[PDB]
């Protein structure tokens, strides 16, 4: 099944296009093969610098009748300069125009940190710390709320959002929309049991993102951790006849979750996509979670001493 039903009442793709460092002169070229080959949902962002590209392919996709807008799942997020509630509005429009749509499927908190406002997106002091704002997640959730209420985005949510975190959020004094989702990293080094099941059984879909370990992030050693190279995972895809990514962005899958694998090869995007006809037996679900240790893509160091950064708290 292609879908999951969100809380909101609508539908999401469990498998969506990731953008996340994709360049702008290439991405516009993977959205396209991307809608050509099956892809019904792309996971944008701001602070990826690309969503003007992305726009172009979705509007080109569009224009040719390749898919109705309806039949597309368009995520974004809220950059950490803009959770001020004056803000909020402008960033959603600037991203709506950017992409050329009138509306989002999904809008994220991305990081539940806000950051100092201006044009520097890591707002930094001399030391290299970033410079908080104090505004709070509560009030970000509000502004999110609005947006639902003036008809720009379908569906609000969070991400990167810890336990207690998302609970602050239940709990908040006159709560109008619960989160639909939480976007999380997840793959079988960081498998976040604790997280998903508190998640999922308040209803919020989760959606893993670094499924694939992010082998391109900027700031990869080589004595990290590598989830394609490992040869537990790499014995699991050839038992299936399948390959490392493909049992990568199958493993959350049938655990519920949403998968956003990010790819600019064609043949890669395609890859990618044929996950919808092979299962994982119970037995390799429970081997790819004893991978974990607790390893991180994404935790800018800059970040660690903000009131609210999620990953001190265990999840
Ligand atoms: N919410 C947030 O804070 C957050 C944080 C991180 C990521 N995300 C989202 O999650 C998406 C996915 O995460 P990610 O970009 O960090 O990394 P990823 O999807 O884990 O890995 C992307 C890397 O894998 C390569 N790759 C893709 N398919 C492959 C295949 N079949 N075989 C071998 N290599 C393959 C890509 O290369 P090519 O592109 O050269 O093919 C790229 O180097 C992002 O792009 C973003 O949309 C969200
Ligand atoms: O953001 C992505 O989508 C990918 C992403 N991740 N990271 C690692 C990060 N670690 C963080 C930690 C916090 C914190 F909440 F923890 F304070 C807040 C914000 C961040 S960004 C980056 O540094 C980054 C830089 C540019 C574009 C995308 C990203």
């Amino acid at each position: 099944a292609s879908r999951i039903l969100l809380n909101n009442g609508a539908k999401m793709p469990i498998l969506g296009l990731g953008t996340w460092k994709s360049p702008p002169g290439q991405v516009t070229e993977a959205v396209k093969v991307a809608i050509d080959v099956g892809y019904r949902h792309i996971d944008c962002a701001h602070v990826y610098q690309n969503e003007n590209e992305v726009g172009v392919a979705i509007q080109e996709k569009l224009r040719e009748q390749v898919v109705k807008r309806e039949e597309l799942f368009i995520v974004s997020k809220l950059w950490c300069t803009y959770h001020e509630k004056g803000l909020v509005k402008g960033a959603c429009q600037k991203t709506l125009s950017d992409l050329k749509l009138d509306y989002l499927d999904l809008y994220l908190i991305h990081w539940p940190t806000g950051f100092k406002p201006g044009k520097e997106f890591f707002p930094l002091d001399e030391s290299g710390n970033v410079v908080p704002s104090d505004t709070n997640i509560l009030d970000t959730w509000a502004a999110m709320e609005e947006l639902v209420d003036e008809g720009l985005v379908k569906a609000i949510g969070i991400s990167n959002f810890n336990h207690l975190q998302v609970e602050m959020i239940l709990n908040k004094p006159g709560l109008k929309y619960k989160p639909a989702v939480n976007q999380i990293e997840c793959h079988p080094y960081l498998t976040q049991e604790k997280l998903i099941q508190y998640c999922q059984s308040k209803g919020i879909v989760v959606t893993a993102y670094s499924p694939l370990g992010s082998p391109d992030r900027p700031w990869a050693k080589p004595e990290d951790p590598s989830l394609l190279e490992d040869p537990r995972i790499k014995a699991i895809a050839a038992k299936h006849n399948k390959t490392t990514a493909q049992v990568l962005i199958r493993f959350p899958m049938q655990r519920n979750l949403v998968v956003i694998p990010k790819s600019v090869t064609p043949e890669r995007i395609a890859e990618n996509f044929k996950v919808f006809d092979f299962e994982l037996s119970s037995q390799d679900m429970t081997t790819l979670l004893s991978y974990n240790r607790n390893w991180r893509v994404c935790a800018a160091l800059s970040c660690t001493s903000h009131k609210d950064y999620p990953f001190h708290e265990e999840f």
